[PDB]
């Protein structure tokens, strides 16, 4: 049992140890197509980039690449996309696979600015009556409306294909709080996100999967699905404490690299599970 396991590290203070061992064990793939020079551009960060065999592709015949990753949980049958926050020429290629991958919803774990530098363009209108135009891609994105509360906004926004002229609604999860350095103290505004995800349906099999981001998408990001997943499997399985976060976080890494970037977030994950399974249990 996890709880038990808890207090063994935090009281030997073993979080770097248990993490290296993760790292170590963690999968490397082929990453050659986020490699290729004319795809430079399109990572924010070098040393961050989609594995060939989970890449998604835009189905666009030029270029065909974004720097994100199908995570698919087979046991807990979820599924979700992680990507890094988007870049000044990337806008388009976001809201392009947004689109394909026919996904409900968007989940953002940083602010637009964070440490005195910009973390994420700004891809969403800020106000209903100026919309934005995608004009390598043909799309059209509009504010419908915005709910802002003390720790994440929700957002409603329609998204166009000028192509056809077909909309859908696209529900923006924001979470606000999530402080500059480190982790939030207590898990409980993270978990009281996570479940509005899951109310609105974004999360479920009748839509395509989940679009999460941070900077990089792996840290902040990794600990959203890593929560989701273990919760799930918790309800799934005849005995709830069969639940490896450890494992689980193996698997996930087989989809995309360095999911969960601190032994902080790694702590902070075993917390949300643990403090996550009282409200499940
Ligand atoms: C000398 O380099 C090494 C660094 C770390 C490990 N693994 C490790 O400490 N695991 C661990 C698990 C649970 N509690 C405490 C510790 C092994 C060798």
């Amino acid at each position: 049992e996890m709880e038990k396991e808890f207090e063994q590290i935090d009281k030997s203070g073993s979080w770097a140890a248990i993490y290296q061992d993760i790292r170590h064990e963690a999968s490397d793939f082929p990453s050659r197509v986020a490699k290729l020079p004319k795809n430079k551009n399109r990572n924010r960060y070098r040393d961050v980039s989609p594995f060939d065999h989970s890449r998604i592709k835009l189905h666009q015949e030029d270029n065909d690449y974004i720097n994100a990753s199908l995570i698919k949980m087979e046991e807990a049958q979820r599924s979700y996309i992680l990507t890094q926050g988007p870049l000044p020429n990337t806008v388009g290629h976001f809201w392009e696979m947004v689109w394909e991958q026919k996904s409900r919803g968007v989940v953002m774990l940083n602010r637009v600015m964070e440490k005195g530098s910009l973390k994420c363009a700004q891809y969403w209108p800020q106000k209903e009556e100026k919309e934005m135009i995608f004009e390598d891609t043909n799309l059209k994105l509009t504010l419908i409306s915005e709910d802002i509360k003390s720790y994440y906004t929700v957002r409603q926004l329609e998204l166009e294909n000028l192509t056809t002229q077909e909309t859908r609604e696209i529900l923006h999860f924001h979470y606000t709080t999530w402080p500059d350095f480190g982790v939030p103290e207590s898990p409980a505004s993270f978990l009281n996100f996570l479940f509005k995800v899951r109310e609105s349906g974004s999360l479920s099999p009748e839509h395509g999967p989940v679009v999460v981001h941070c900077s990089a998408g792996i840290g902040r990001s990794g600990t959203f699905c890593l929560a989701d997943t273990c919760l799930l499997l918790m309800d799934k399985r005849k005995d709830p404490s069969s639940v490896d976060i450890k494992k689980v976080l193996l698997e996930m890494r087989k989809f995309r690299m360095g999911l969960i970037q601190t032994a902080d977030q790694l702590r902070f994950s075993y917390l949300a599970v643990i403090e996550g399974a009282k409200f499940i249990m």
